[PDB]
């Protein structure tokens, strides 16, 4: 069965996937609940919109929840008479159908995978979650006689597989770090800024290599028009258009997305700030500075370990610089505010008939609030300076840093440029916010302009390696630092 | 006074117990907090049953407490009425009056080991806290001419104490470390199980060493027809008997020490459940990880340092192992908890006569405990993978290890046998509730068929030691490892 | 405009006060929020005696907030005529009022040392918290030839700054360290205690440095008289009179001072206890053991890294030494009132109407700060104990140690004499509170007597620096240990 496959990508981008996802049930239980999650963001939402009626929730014998709930058929009436929630709901549930199609396609796909995994390689699915990647990879490669996936090519190698998995990433690394791509922006009131988020990822990806105008063939080939300079602008001039045409989209598209991402943020993360608001101060590594220390033929894994290993230098490096006046301000407000609860906690102790007057109980809970926020900010009075081997310890990790960097570790501009990499855990989800809004901005105006440039980099570095395919040349761009692998 | 003892048994081991316990008043407080927390959960668990009538209380002028509180007299007249709940106060009556007899006993006994300490060793007693157990035993042997407690034997030694204290710990670890004690049971759907818990082990001891008819005749000296082989089937006979009728009495007391140890559970952990339901999540070192990984003649501190020092490491190790179907369903149901109680926080603080609705603070207390609860089953995103080192660490402390241990670091079954030795604190608790269940079947159908065995065993696995008597042959039995005590 | 100064001392003690606060502008926002704390104090005091009732509040339709307050007029009516409030009221304002306005005087002439950073230095406001302190020593020093601050000397040195600074800490430092001043006294039941708190620091300053009556003529230059000891009883007997007579002004204002450290110490701390009550039982370093292992010309900064770096050794090492009564009352008490609460949380969860109860809601938060205070006191049961590494890694950073510490390590002797230099929070908070009241004690009756031996002191331990002026003699009392500045 595992001779006409002539995706050999793919199927080692699943054979990959279902490795990483710890076994088949676990992926299908993950499918299962992301599409779960969407639907219930969906119906929650619309039961809040229109069964519930807070007229006599507000209060304006005790009163159960249920009577506040609208009986099915007048809130089903409700529903398909609002017009403007309609037809918002008949686009969520087309993507959603489309979700699930994707979803039953891909289930009957890895389960072949499965079977491949306990026939032709000899693993169990219950000894995956104990079989390191280099394991899998060599019963892949020893065994090529049996399931004789590639005849083609005269044997297999580990590199062909890490080619075979990793060719638009290691296309993406050389478009990144050549700043082939427009993701530095100035700023009036804050300087350089580096916008990178999920969607202007996905929509390079979709503009580049997915769909049947991108520019590669169809899996492995980019197509040969491509490889001729006879035709550089007419290319470029073509691939402006298709740019143009997807940034529209996503400015039609823009009111949607807005309206999931605010829902969505609202119901992953406003329990936190009540409960742990500190977590939200947590830095972590951003989505460029996972695309700016990536190797060359690097897996997902191999990446996150290093990412890993230095992630406790990095909070230590990014703590020794004090803010002194978010310190002061939160030293004061936390004092004011905790002095006014204890009076509160103290009144209310004493005789609890306090506690129906009216805007007490609201009073605590936001005071409360104010001051679990406030003692977020101010450092361990007792902590060490340490700053420059810190940078030391984390370059022997990262294994990148700009050479302006080691001797100057205490400097305003390193921290500038190490935040860029190290990013909040708050401005991760506000710039998750606003990235519907400014992406058709990013590829209609920045993007477009240079749709030449990168046409003459898919012309000047592209190998061709034998068995393999097309691939991207490698690291002779050296604009970045040590390597090691 | 310290020359007609004839239990220097009991004498050294009280004279250890006296020094680990902090002193004396430590020691009479202790035990008088053991009476009254039994005390309490008797009278609680009866005042909870028989006063409160919680019909005015569940509401079915503001109602005080002390309403619901019946008076004294019809509180008593309910009491003496119930049956079933007196035949049980009687007996956990005598119990407690036989508890007390024993404390008022023991008291009159550590008087004396108190005056031992401050005449005899010239130790005041508020130097006992800073003075490590060496320094007691060099000033208990080196001034052995003016109490002359031991003037048979010529002299007194440091293992002449070793000896003294632990003569039926190396008995015990003599026994567990020859699979001699049925504590490996088949399971289906769970394998291998080790249940060994504080029942068993206080049935073991109380059938071999403690009463009149173990196989010890006084205190040092087990009878001589043990040391003959002539009759090994009649002794195994006897033994056969009296394992049987101790069975029995376990299997007669089995649900009073079944009410008392979930009534104690529920005391004792019903708590930590709503306020930190991550603390039972935190392994220990199990009652058979105590006696595995336990040496020859060594106190109780001396083992305890050492599971001390490879507690993090064992931790980490452990944690070293990601259950991927937990992490999912745990992610998962953390949203869908926190997204409900962010609307109803929400909601709450808006307009606060939602607090009135009747079924909202309940929702908000479970919703609570459920984010909290799946809130701990995520470990930490960043994290580190080194299965190799913490093997070699922990070793190095713990002192014992299978030797299938070193290479294969990582598999399952590594994990499946190091588990048995660092057991969870939820699994400790569970199988501490089913001990007088499970207690008995143990006893009359696993331990009774090798009672022949055992007396195998104590004929020929025990030397005579002069001047100290009858003990346990040391470390012939190569099944172990590395020692260095 | 910097060569008439004049007064060198205090400029250089404002340029490197400017350096630690960060800034010009976080300097004032400090000082700004500092008399907006007093004032707020006030307010909220004098607000809650007067406005509020008391009766509509605690109910003897839903009652507002606003309801409870009185109106602006009657307030103020009530106010005006307590008499025994509006004297207290006129002083606050007047000591207030003095505040303001030596405020008002310091902002005027911290702007010119925001100037002579700018200008001068040609260093930003912007970069002052990225440049440390010996860079702007250096940028001091070798440009003294443009702003020709000090000419009389042939040049200006980095020594000569730090005796600029630094004139009367070495002072101090010289006089506790020869047991000059009264801060250690035997108390029945304690023993040996060391009271030095923030009152006695003050009023010792103020009685020898500060003052037109000091022993300093004008600000580097102690009076001729005290230089000459043909009058050692005369100036003995006059400052015996002063000590008194401010003693005496301090026993004045004791009621004064007693209720404004009784009122910050309720809104400073009353609010911890209820949520977090174990940060009042971490250590910090005390006010005498600041004064003990300072080095002699050393800045705040660079003994408060020495103090930062020996932080976390000294917490380890003063928790190694557990306190077993304590432990078992914590134990128990935790038992018993989780136990309780286990049953009223359980009794509110089935059904709710249980929380319109009288004494339900203060008995479960009274219960819920009894666990939390209990939980507190329990250490962790699995710690190691290595009290011998653990002090020499703090003399590594502290520098200072008595002789008879290194070999007896784990003493009682050792404990009782290393927490006088590492104490608790809530006893520098017990003894804030008590300042008031003991420090005229010791002002009058210890420091008195010993006004003859100051006086030798500053007349035998005082040298004439060239170009600095009078400073005290460097450590040439060796009765502290090693040193390494
Ligand atoms: C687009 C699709 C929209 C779907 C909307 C639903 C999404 C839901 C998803 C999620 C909402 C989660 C809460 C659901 C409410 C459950 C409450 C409960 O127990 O049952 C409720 C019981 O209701 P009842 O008592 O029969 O009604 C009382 C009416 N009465 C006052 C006239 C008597
Ligand atoms: C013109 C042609 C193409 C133009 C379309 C441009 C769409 C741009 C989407 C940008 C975006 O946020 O994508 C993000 C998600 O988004 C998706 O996963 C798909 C989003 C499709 C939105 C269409 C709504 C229904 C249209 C109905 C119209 C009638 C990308 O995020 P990611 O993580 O890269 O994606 C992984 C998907 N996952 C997160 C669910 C696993
Ligand atoms: C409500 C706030 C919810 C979000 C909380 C986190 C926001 C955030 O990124 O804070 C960050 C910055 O924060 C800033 O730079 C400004 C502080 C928040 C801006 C809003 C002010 C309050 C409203 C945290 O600031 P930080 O000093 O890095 O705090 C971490 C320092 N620590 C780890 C030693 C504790
Ligand atoms: O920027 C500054 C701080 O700026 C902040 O830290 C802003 C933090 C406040 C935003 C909080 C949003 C909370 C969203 C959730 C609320 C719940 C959801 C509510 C939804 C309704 C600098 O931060 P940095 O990390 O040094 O700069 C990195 C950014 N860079 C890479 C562009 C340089
Ligand atoms: C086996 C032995 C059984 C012992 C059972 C006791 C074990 C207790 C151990 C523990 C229970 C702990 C709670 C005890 C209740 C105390 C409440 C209180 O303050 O006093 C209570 C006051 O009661 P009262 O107001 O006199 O009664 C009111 C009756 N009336 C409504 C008619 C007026
Ligand atoms: C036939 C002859 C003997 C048969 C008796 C067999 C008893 C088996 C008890 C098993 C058991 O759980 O013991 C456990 C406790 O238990 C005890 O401490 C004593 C329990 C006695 C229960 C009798 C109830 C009253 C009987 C009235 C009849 C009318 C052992 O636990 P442990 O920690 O080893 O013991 C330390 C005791 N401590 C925990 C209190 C410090
Ligand atoms: O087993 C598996 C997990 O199994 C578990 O971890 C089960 C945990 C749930 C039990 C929770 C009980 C809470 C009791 C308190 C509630 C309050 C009291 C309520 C009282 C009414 C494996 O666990 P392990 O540790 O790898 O296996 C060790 C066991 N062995 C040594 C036999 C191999
Ligand atoms: C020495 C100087 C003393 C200064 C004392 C003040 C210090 C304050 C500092 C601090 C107190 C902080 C709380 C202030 C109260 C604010 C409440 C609010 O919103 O306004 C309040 C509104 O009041 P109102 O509704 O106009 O009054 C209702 C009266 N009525 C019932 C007759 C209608
Ligand atoms: C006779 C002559 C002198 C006799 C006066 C002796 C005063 C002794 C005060 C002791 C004291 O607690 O001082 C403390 C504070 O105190 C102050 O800052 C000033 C206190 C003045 C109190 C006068 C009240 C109004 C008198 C009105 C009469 C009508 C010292 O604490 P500190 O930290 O060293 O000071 C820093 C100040 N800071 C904390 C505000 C930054
Ligand atoms: C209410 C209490 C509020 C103050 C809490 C802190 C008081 C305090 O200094 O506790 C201290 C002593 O404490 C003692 O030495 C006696 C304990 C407090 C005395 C009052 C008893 C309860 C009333 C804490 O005692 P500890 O054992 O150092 O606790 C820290 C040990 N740990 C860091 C390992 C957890
Ligand atoms: O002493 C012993 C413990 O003693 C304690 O630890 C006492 C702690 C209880 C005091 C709590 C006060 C809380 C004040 C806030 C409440 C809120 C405000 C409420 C205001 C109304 C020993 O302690 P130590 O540290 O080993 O001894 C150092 C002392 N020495 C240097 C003199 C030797």
């Amino acid at each position: 069965p595992w001779h006409h496959i002539e995706n050999l990508d793919l199927f080692f981008s699943r054979v990959y996937n279902l490795h990483q996802k710890n076994g088949f049930t676990c992926m299908l239980i993950g499918e299962i609940f992301e599409l779960m999650q969407f639907l219930f963001v969906v119906a929650f939402t619309t039961f809040l919109v229109s069964c519930v009626d807070y007229d006599i929730l507000f209060a304006n014998v005790k009163v159960t929840l249920p009577d506040a709930f609208l009986p099915a058929q007048v809130c089903s009436a409700r529903i398909q008479e609002n017009g403007s929630l309609i037809t918002i709901l008949v686009i969520a549930g087309v993507f959603w159908i489309h979700r699930l199609i994707k979803f039953i396609y891909n289930i009957c796909c890895y389960w072949e995978i499965h079977s491949f995994y306990l026939h032709a390689l000899r693993i169990p699915m219950s000894a995956l979650p104990y079989c390191t990647w280099q394991e899998v990879q060599a019963r892949i490669v020893q065994t090529q006689k049996e399931h004789q996936i590639c005849i083609h090519k005269r044997e297999l190698t580990e590199l062909d597989i890490y080619h075979r998995i990793l060719r638009f990433q290691n296309y993406m690394v050389a478009l990144v770090n050549k700043s082939l791509l427009p993701l530095r922006f100035r700023l009036p009131g804050l300087g350089e800024a580096v916008f990178f988020t999920r969607g202007l990822k996905y929509n390079f990806e979709l503009i580049l290599f997915w769909g049947p105008g991108s520019l590669f063939l169809n899996e492995w080939s980019l197509k040969a028009e491509y490889k001729r300079g006879g035709q550089r602008l007419e290319l470029a001039q073509r691939l402006s258009n298709r740019i143009l045409w997807i940034g529209i989209a996503n400015f039609l598209l823009c009111p949607l997305i807005l309206i999931w991402q605010i829902l969505y943020a609202f119901f992953s993360y406003a329990e936190v700030l009540k409960r742990e608001p500190g977590a939200l101060g947590a830095r972590c590594w951003s989505l460029y500075g996972r695309c700016y220390l990536r190797h060359f033929n690097e897996l997902e894994h191999e990446l996150q370990s290093r990412l890993n290993r230095g992630y406790k230098p990095a909070s230590k490096y990014m703590n020794c610089f004090l803010s002194p006046l978010l310190t002061l301000l939160a030293k004061n407000g936390a004092f004011f505010a905790g002095s006014i609860l204890a009076v509160l906690i103290a009144l209310t102790i004493y005789d609890e008939d306090v506690l129906a007057v009216e805007h007490v109980l609201t009073t605590v809970t936001l005071l409360g609030v104010t001051v679990t926020v406030c003692r977020s900010f101010i450092p361990d009075q007792h902590m060490v300076f340490c700053p420059e081997q810190l940078l030391r310890v984390i370059l022997a990790h990262i294994h990148y840093m700009p050479d302006h960097w080691q001797g100057n570790a205490h400097r305003s501009q390193t921290r500038d440029e190490f935040a860029q990499l190290f990013q909040y855990k708050a401005v991760f989800i506000l710039e998750e916010l606003l990235s519907p809004i400014v992406t058709p901005l990013i590829l209609i105006f920045c993007l477009r302009p240079r749709a030449l440039e990168i046409i003459d980099f898919f012309r000047n570095f592209t190998v061709e390696v034998v068995g393999v395919g097309d691939t991207c040349s490698f690291a002779q761009m050296d604009v970045r630092q040590h390597g090691h692998p």
